[PDB]
């Protein structure tokens, strides 16, 4: 069973700005998604201090980058706190705790899209390079869910079965046809070293089987 939701208007507007603004420095999407993963890892790390059983779903705190040229996907995986169903809907579908409004105003006042993470909306930079984004997530004490959107003002949520994660989040970027440079090992390595070199968790770049 698939549920379909409308983005909050301001989030739809933000996504359209990201999709339609001419802006060549697209590579910053990866730093923003890695940063979100790092935040999620900080959160489960902290919660596990006072409740060690929260790591029963996996003790290792890390980030995996998985390119697949056959599927034309780049997946950012973490073993962070994950998201409940309500978290998915609120945190990806609405302004929530973010500086969405401040960012859109800033872009009219000299700011540029690379500053998106300063406003807590870095997730949407995925749409610089992806035509569709799928988010698979598992939080302690909720079930596994799949969130999905190709923008256009709506997203879907369904339960996800058959490939259970222990705990965390997978952001699957279905890349635009002209953005396949981000599947190349040397390109990914270059971007991680440039923008994500101080992240306090291991980042493992998977090798392609083909
Ligand atoms: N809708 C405004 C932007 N807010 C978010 O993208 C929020 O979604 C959640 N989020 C994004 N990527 C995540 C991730 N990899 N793990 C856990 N939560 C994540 C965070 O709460 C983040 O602040
Ligand atoms: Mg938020
Ligand atoms: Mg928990």
């Amino acid at each position: 069973e698939v549920e379909t939701f409308a983005f909050q208007a301001e989030i739809a507007q933000l996504m359209s700005l990201i999709i339609n603004t001419f802006y060549s420095n697209k590579e910053i999407f990866l730093r923003e998604l890695i940063s979100n993963s790092s935040d999620a890892l900080d959160k489960i790390r902290y919660e596990s201090l006072t409740d060690p059983s929260k790591l029963d779903s996996g003790k290792e705190l890390h980030i995996n980058l998985i390119p697949n040229k056959q599927d034309r996907t780049l997946t950012i995986v973490d073993t962070g706190i994950g998201m409940t169903k309500a978290d998915l809907i609120n945190n990806l579908g609405t302004i929530a705790k973010s500086g969405t409004k401040a960012f859109m105003e800033a872009l009219q006042a000299g700011a540029d899209i690379s500053m998106i993470g300063q406003f807590g909306v870095g997730f949407y930079s995925a749409y610089l390079v992806a035509e569709k984004v799928t988010v698979i997530t598992k939080h302690n004490d909720d079930e596994q869910y799949a969130w999905e959107s190709s923008a256009g003002g709506s997203f879907t949520v369904r339960t996800d079965t058959g490939e259970p994660m222990g705990r965390g989040t997978k952001v699957i970027l279905h890349l635009k046809e002209d953005q396949t440079e981000y599947l190349e090992e040397r390109r990914i390595k270059e971007i991680v070293k440039k923008h994500s070199q101080f992240i306090g968790y291991p980042i493992t770049l998977f090798v392609e089987k083909e």
